[PDB]
């Protein structure tokens, strides 16, 4: 029936409705650190989020998205392996039912407790919907989360989860600054890939940061309290909304560092 992360509609079934699931540039992947090639020609990333305008937070039944106003060049990403400017449209997370799993990308097969995705679209395309039809339409910044100390900048998000518990619920969410979610270092790995949920389009340049951010156990616990279901439907906790690693096939992972 419709896709999700259960036994009957989980990632292993997606190819029946979205054949691109078995495509040549699917994500996520395992990052083998010894085989990633250092590329001295890659430039430092440029993150400009000082003018970021968040608007709302929504439970879409598969994760929670914080959405931003992308009608102008307010929060953009440029540099790194990118040509042109990419505007932030939304961020969301993938997490596990246990601390030993939850991330989509893995590093030398290591899984983290969660993974944050900041989604950006190439402004040359004019809108998100046109950008997903292009090979260089999106740029996703992925950041791993490990359990340790609490992340202060994530608390405003944790606190509103109670109000968007079930599928379809949304809440006003203004003045949230995503700079509070960045690690200290911007060193990264990059490779050409796809969206990690249906429609699985191969329109993404992935930028995965080497340095994880720490969150407290209590912070991650509140994520696991969300529901996949809609209000008044039987309760299915929102946990393990991550796609396993896909074959690298003909792609090279490049590193901005050595
Ligand atoms: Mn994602």
């Amino acid at each position: 029936h419709h896709w999700g992360y259960g036994k009957h509609n989980g990632p292993e079934h997606w190819h029946k409705d979205f054949p691109i699931a078995k495509g040549e540039r699917q994500s996520p992947v395992d990052i083998d650190t010894h085989t990633a090639k250092y590329d001295p020609s890659l430039k430092p990333l440029s993150v400009s989020y000082d003018q970021a305008t968040s608007l709302r937070i929504l439970n879409n039944g598969h994760a929670f998205n914080v959405e931003f106003d992308d009608s102008q060049d307010k929060a953009v990403l440029k540099g790194g392996p990118l040509d042109g400017t990419y505007r932030l449209i939304q961020f969301h997370f993938h997490w596990g039912s246990l601390d030993g799993q939850g991330s989509e990308h893995t590093v030398d097969k290591k899984k983290y407790a969660a993974e944050l995705h900041l989604v950006h679209w190439n402004t040359k395309y004019g809108d998100f919907g046109k950008a997903v039809q292009q090979p260089d339409g999106l740029a996703v910044l992925g950041i791993f989360l490990k359990v340790g100390s609490a992340k202060p900048g994530l608390q405003k998000v944790v606190d509103v989860l109670d109000s968007i518990k079930t599928k379809g619920k949304s809440a006003d969410f203004t003045n949230f600054d995503p700079r509070g979610l960045l690690p200290e270092s911007l060193d990264y790995w990059t490779y050409p890939g796809s969206l990690t949920t249906p429609p699985l389009l191969e329109c993404v340049t992935w930028i995965v940061l080497k340095e994880p951010i720490s969150v407290s156990s209590e912070q991650v616990l509140k994520f696991r309290k969300l529901n996949f279901n809609g209000e008044g439907e039987p309760e299915e906790l929102m946990v393990d909304n991550w796609r396993p690693a896909q074959p690298l096939k003909n792609r090279q992972i490049k590193a901005s560092f050595k």
